[PDB]
């Protein structure tokens, strides 16, 4: 078995069906899908860390956003709900009254995802498991009942391996000043031994009631804790060798990095796997003030998909369920959109390695990924090239066959010096969906 | 803003409101004001500590006193009140029936007194605030009020600062064996990681609830939580960079040391700021047993106010409230007292700097002090000279005038050697109350 | 006396002197001062870290950028002394030839300087005194005379207060890898105990050769060394309880925090005591390279003094002499005009104390900062306004009595709104010399 | 770029050509390679550590054995060179008078070996190059040449992977008494602050002179330098991305797992890469008492590779040259053999990964052995089988096409239960060498 120690731990390496997989569904789902509220700023990384948590973008922040007074959020509640209207009371309104998760999981399994990840506790703290150790949860409170473990059932039935996410290193149950800034994160914090014990007892019981295929945390893990993590990592591999957890624990071990928006993006290949992380829109939890102007399109989703995916990356999309457990129309069909794509190019993507390199482009500006699988390399464009003249520069090749992937019919190119030409008969350029997809073996 | 680590803490020193104020008033208040007994032996520093906690002259540790069988207050306890009658039950004994928070203000002001800083919670845990960690507390037992709230908002009505005190120390709620010998302290503590969580929710919760302008801890922190104080540091200056905590911690940071009684009193200029405490007699809670053979005279508090204030430090006088609320009148003379002679000389102590030395005396053995304002030296005597030649030894100056401070009126002096000699006319001698004052201007 | 640790080194507060002295000169000299040679760049907080140790433009990095094959130092180097001179080397043409101390030290007494501090050992670990911790020293090698010790005396005669600097941090004898990016620096470091041995030995050594005024460490205390401190400040300060300690060692204790170019300048007032330090020019170190175009004017000098003084710190001035011991003249004149202006207005500058706000600025924009001086509150314009009326905006006077400083001439003045208008007769305006001086007495 | 800390050296795996490589050659050559001479007890596993140190059979150990008066080996220490013959001074005779590198890396490459490993320092603490931080080095002494650097020129000339062995956790110049039992090596080791310094200078040196492809530490990190590990880590990583450390250093990071001789061996497939290692006899330093009795045989040696390298292995053979730098013929013949069936088999071998599974037998157990190379399963009978009919117990194929390795010809296979049948037709058994070798492809 493993040992309870950095060493002995280090033996774990990702799980190959985490690395195979590609595309997961991150699910944001709380008493803040209620108001369902924020004001749409921007993409972390572009917005200045000066005025984001003042006009903070992400939905579920609702309740730190409200604790800072006057301040869009600050405002919308006093005028929509009013002052003697506490942020706790929407665990009494978060009813999921129209929540099927075989519903949920028929979705994201059309969509193509192959796990699936919600949230069991965020920064605010409300739990939606039945835990023993808080009565702020989905049990005693609004649903009444077991969101976490009827979803797990549904996900595994379906097929797909499911996760969990959990917010270690916030806990606005034990805090009162809100953060202003990024700097507050330093100190604002539950602080306490109690904390400490509690996170833990809260992890070990998710994994004793649930088993979950990966532990995704969040904001780190409380200090006073952190030796902690030994034993719980030794505890979870001992009963689960194929789980994974992420690195947002803040100690030595972790299975996978992560990337979140513009923060931390690889733009090559990294050398270690990793999961990026967005929402369709620039929200995680439900914002009803969202439109399509804010969130991605089907084609910029696949887009992401495959930058992402060519970097040794896994896409890890966020859903944002309304908090009558339905997913908003803007974005179950943006899910479906991709799922499409996925059934027609889905061999290019599940299952494939880097290659030499990730990337390259047309000598008119188009850009492309790559993607391996044994001697098969795919060549993914990213959009259609309307010439049926196509030269990538910088790339030659010597495999002597290349094929026109969704076809297979084989094509005529030739290395003309520092660049690779291919001739791709129109007939075959208007039988891809949204990006040209060549397969070529060397 | 403040980073939660020592070198940024540093950037913190003692605010001006502080080093200007010079008087303040302490308030040591609770169920220990009830049985309001003590065996008055000395002075700390005086009385030999092997006999110390057996006839403990503090009445505030009453509870400590009582757990030592056969010892003063066993004896008292038993034959007033009886065996059977626990300690605790005092929290319902303690009324409060005649307190009037304003008229307390208003004594404090008269008195002179810049800032008030009343016991929050002492070595026997009773919190005389309505806490939300602990029912052994003011608003559900004794006076069924917020005892700290009410006074902070009177005090600051009055217009004077507010702190709060709190034994982060001790916690006879979470021991049993009784401190007998000072060595005692160093293992008879609560010596629990929950007892640290407490002693952070509960100053965290003062500094959230009163924003007090001074954290004035006790008997050092515990050991488990002195990592918190860099958190608690940086939150609480970032709410209030004007608020000040002082040297009972325990850890790197301070922003005014401490001397009570005998112990660590500096004999000239200390180079850092700091603040001198005492009883207006020799217990810091009510003793019904002190009279005024224990308790110092006006002028005795008259010199050791510009004992103190001469070398860099603040007073920080203590009162000792009764049970019902009223402040005993041998005290409540005294602070008038010293009120008027305030009234009087205030400009030579309030907002004053230390000069090239504290002290000085004449041929006669009068002692002298000295305090700065710009160009000008206040020289206080410490008593009145009843000869019209006062010869002050080893000092000269290069002023060239030498005023008398209640009528301004010029006197002559010269340097004759090692000495300086002035000539003050009887008719202002006579002038002046407890200390004949006068200014020189270099 | 003080104790080996913190809570008792806080007591320390910054001396008296250094508060009151307002400006000092900066020495960077050593072996780099021989190839004396660096590209322009810019001024650091301007200059991207993704170039800057490829171009650098501090001369006394000479040797980490000669490590950087195709660097334009490599470059220059190969060309001027060739691939098989060591640097190292160098200190054999190190010989001050034409070094007088008693001419450097009455150099910076005219220009106004109250203390002067030289580069004991820069980071390329040359030392210039006999240490006996090392061969690689002044006295064994180039000038064989004990730099440190003989300039020592020669400020000291002149009367000014003695520092130094030691390169605690990066120390390239040490090391074999040069610096490339910021990140780096997190590991190319001595490393060893050895080293953290190495630099207590010799900065006991300076502190017991020549008990300097200030002890100025540089990129921070090698890790394993940082509790030594404790023990070192102790010493140093018991020693000499006046000395002082910069905030570049990376512990608890520090004395006045420090300020470089544009990182880390106070917008306003701060706090604590700081001090900003630049060179006359761009490099620390004599880089031929740099004339007039690369230099601060005599205007801009007093400009810059004004801004750090009128905002609580000093200004710690760098000169970076020849190899052969002399001053350049484009140094040494600006040093002297800064002298004249101090000659002349040094009243409102030496021994002064922020005001309630550093700043302000007439209608038409000339900026104005304050100063204080008891009751005395010093108005400096940067800058002599050409007309007679002057309006002040935002700042109202409780004062009565505005004097013109140069001439003590009183002058006419009103409230104007939330303004103050003044006005300057122009034979007085014509007087002043780079600023037009105001004194005000409320 | 890696930073010096376990959560950013995590990102380094194993390389690509380490986990390709599958084969490469340890060399034990010393001082203790003179007297070459140990008491050929057994195999590590084997041995009761009992007696172990006393009758100890790695001739390297020789210093230590000698120090335990009374022992084989202190016996004939004193019968052959005299009771005062310090062990030191064999590197008077450590004279490697015919040494030809350039015949080693051929030898080695012949052998089929991608890298090599030699001592640089063993147990006794003399080094194999010229280090500066001691003189019991090979060019002040003995060799009177850099026997290090000039192999590491051959083996790369050769066209092979150099790595370098270091003792970091023994050190004979550091102590006096042997070890005699497994516990004392807890704590007769150098201990000293200095030792830790000297194995970080002295790797350090290996690095900067020689940037090694492998760092393989022996018996621990000194626990008052493991620290420095982070900061060396990212220094080697820095500097050569492609280099590896083993896992005998005691902290978080290693990138591939050792097992010695019956010392961890795995059963079967690990998780993470790891490589065995063992002499060709019991010794790793030469060792005349050993004759083929005490070697493995070419069948073995290729049963083992096999063996280790199904199971994701890599296996580092220990080849033990003479006092004057020839390698004993039964070494040398083994290494040949061994090659052969390597020039042979290459393809079933190396850039392989393991399978479902490592193993298999038939019917009248012949072991099988399994690899991969995409859709390729090589199936490797440790041995070759007389019969035509060969019946492989528990495994079905969903193949369809199994081809016999070194002639291409296709054979004719079914799926009998539980089981699988093949027909080899004994004209091509009789052309396998050591393994009947089959191919398949599912």
């Amino acid at each position: 078995r493993y040992k309870p120690d950095w060493e002995s731990l280090r033996e774990h390496t990702v799980p190959k069906w985490f690395d195979k997989a590609k595309f997961g569904i991150f699910i944001h789902w709380g008493i803040y899908s209620v108001p369902g509220w924020a004001t749409p700023t921007g993409e972390l990384g572009k917005v200045p860390m000066d005025a984001w948590f003042f006009q903070n973008p992400y939905a579920e922040w609702y309740e730190n956003s409200l604790r800072i007074k006057e301040s869009p959020t600050w405002e919308y509640h006093v005028k929509t709900y009013g002052e003697n209207f506490e942020y706790e009371k929407f665990a009494d309104l978060f009813t999921a009254e129209k929540w099927d998760p075989q519903e949920w999981a028929d979705l994201f399994k059309k969509a193509g995802a192959k796990y699936v990840i919600p949230t069991t506790k965020h920064h605010d703290g409300f739990c939606l498991w039945g835990t023993k150790y808080t009565d702020f949860n989905s049990v005693k409170r609004g649903p009444k009942r077991d969101l976490v473990g009827d979803l797990a059932k549904a996900v595994r039935e379906a097929g797909l391996r499911f996760g969990v996410y959990y917010s270690g290193g916030l806990d606005w149950r034990f805090t009162t000043e809100p953060i202003r800034y990024p700097e507050d994160l330093s100190y604002i914090r539950p602080n306490t031994y109690e904390y400490a014990d509690y996170a833990y007892k809260q992890v070990m019981e998710l994994v004793d009631l649930y088993l979950p295929d990966v532990l995704w945390n969040d904001m780190g893990w409380p200090e006073k804790g952190k030796e902690d993590l030994k034993y719980l990592f030794a505890y979870y591999y001992n009963k689960h060798p194929e789980g994974s957890v992420n690195d947002r624990w803040g100690v030595p071990h972790w299975d996978f990095k992560t990337a979140e928006y513009h923060v931390n993006y690889p733009g090559d290949l990294p050398g270690y796997k990793w999961e990026f992380t967005r929402g369709i829109g620039l929200s995680f939890g439900y914002n009803r003030n969202e439109g399509p102007e804010h969130m991605l399109s089907v084609e910029q989703l696949v887009y992401t998909l495959v930058d992402v995916v060519s970097k040794g990356g896994n896409l890890l999309l966020n859903v944002g369920p309304k908090g009558d457990g339905t997913i908003p129309d803007l974005q179950k069909e943006r899910l479906l959109g991709l799922g499409e794509w996925l059934r027609k190019y889905g061999d290019a993507i599940y299952g494939t390695s880097v290659w030499e390199r990730c990337c390259a482009k047309t000598e008119d500006g188009t850009e492309i990924r790559f993607t391996r699988k044994c001697n098969r390399i795919f060549v993914i464009f990213l959009g259609i090239p309307t010439g049926e003249k196509i030269v990538i520069e910088d790339l030659n090749l010597s495999a002597g066959t290349v094929r026109h992937f969704l076809t297979g019919e084989r094509l005529s190119f030739k290395n003309v010096g520092k660049n690779l030409e291919i001739t791709v008969p129109k007939k075959l350029l208007e039988t891809d969906s949204i990006t040209l997809v060549l397969e070529a073996v060397e």
